[PDB]
């Protein structure tokens, strides 16, 4: 099975940072696009940040300048480094592997709760 384990959430006052990470399994990480996603409480899914296979990234606007993707292939790991955090990024993360397809599998989530 693929197994994508998230860590490193908290809770955090705004403007403070948190780095996500996933570690990966089951399926050949170096060939897959890597994603970040997030459930805000009381909404769906929603898309945050897309690795390539050649380390290409793109990124939702509200996180443009805040979060970075990266990829990390000889350890398996996915890294989200988000910075300068606001309370509208209240919500879980979830690392996912080609959610665009083929064989899109979504991690467990990690909490990210920023309050004052």
């Amino acid at each position: 099975e693929v197994q994508l384990v998230e860590s490193g959430g908290g809770l955090v006052q705004p403007g403070g940072s948190l780095r996500l990470s996933c570690a990966a399994s089951g399926f050949t990480f170096s060939t897959s696009w890597m994603y970040w996603l997030r459930q805000a409480p009381g909404k769906g899914l929603e898309w945050v940040s897309v690795i390539n296979t050649d380390g290409g990234t793109y990124y939702a606007d509200s996180v443009k300048g805040r979060f970075t993707i990266s990829r990390d292939n000889s350890k398996n790991t996915l890294y989200l480094q988000m910075n300068s955090l606001r309370a509208e990024d209240t919500a879980v993360y979830y690392c996912a592997k080609d959610w665009g397809g083929p064989e899109p599998t979504r991690g467990q989530g990690t909490l990210v709760t920023v309050s004052s």
